[PDB]
């Protein structure tokens, strides 16, 4: 079964290089929203 | 392979955990999409 | 290492209930994104 | 537990599979982001 444990280990590594897009992708979007929202409020 | 799915173990519930922060985010985007949609909206 | 196994079974379940959360969150928001783009232009 | 490995990896790329269309779509948030922005910004 060290095969697929290989498997299991590679596919991770492509779920975490994902995990990383989200993330930083989710703090582009979250940023750009509070500019949104103050661009359309009392300043 | 004990050690293999050991580690497997561990790098999962770390990245549950990096996802998981990442669904409390995901819940201010869209509470701050509504708030920017009422400063749109006739009141 | 069955116990092991059973854990990784176990951790991949609570990842997919987070996914589809994530999913479901997405597709509010980019909803709410059109929606939003459309009150701030010619219609 | 050859049965459940495999089960575990076929489970895998299913979840890498819904988290892929989900990076896609967060690329189409940040983009409608920035244009919903512009509309805001003195041109
Ligand atoms: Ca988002």
């Amino acid at each position: 079964i060290e095969k697929q444990m290989d498997r299991v280990v590679k596919e991770m590594r492509r779920q975490l290089e994902m995990i990383d897009k989200l993330t930083t992708r989710e703090i582009e979007q979250v940023e750009l929203l509070k500019r949104i929202y103050d661009k359309l409020t009392v300043q």
